[PDB]
């Protein structure tokens, strides 16, 4: 289903290592994020998305419009400037991050009572799962 609105609570994370060495990020940093469980929390009406990603270690919020290419700054994840584009593909949400690094970006998507977010970075795949609550 296209609806993912609700709040997640992360049930697992695959790679998570993998996709932020993909990003640079400082060993120190990632050593202590990869060990982490995370929540995402998503109102989405119409084409209009608020979602937040919290763990102990960041809180991070971002705004977007489904079809509206919008700049983003990824400051505190690894410091770049991307150009974000989200749009559906049957029922996934895709967002492409346009910049220097190749095949950036996420794919989202429902099944059941669960939240899927697979998260790209040059050859590196993370997949979650998060639970409806």
């Amino acid at each position: 289903t296209r609806d993912q609105n609700g709040t997640w609570e992360m049930e697992s994370n695959e790679n998570f290592e993998g996709y932020m060495k993909a990003l640079d990020i400082d060993f120190a940093t990632r050593k202590i994020a990869v060990r982490l469980t995370q929540t995402l929390v998503i109102d989405q009406d119409g084409d209009n998305f608020k979602v937040k990603s919290t763990s102990t270690f960041w809180n991070y919020d971002v705004d977007f419009t489904v079809g509206v290419e919008f700049d983003e700054y990824t400051k505190s994840l690894d410091n770049r400037h991307v150009k974000a584009l989200v749009t559906w593909e049957g029922d996934v949400l895709v967002c492409v991050q346009k910049g220097e690094k190749e095949n950036r970006g996420w794919k989202k998507w429902i099944e059941g009572d669960k939240l899927y977010l697979e998260l790209t970075c040059g050859d590196q795949v993370c997949r979650q799962v998060f639970k409806k609550k």
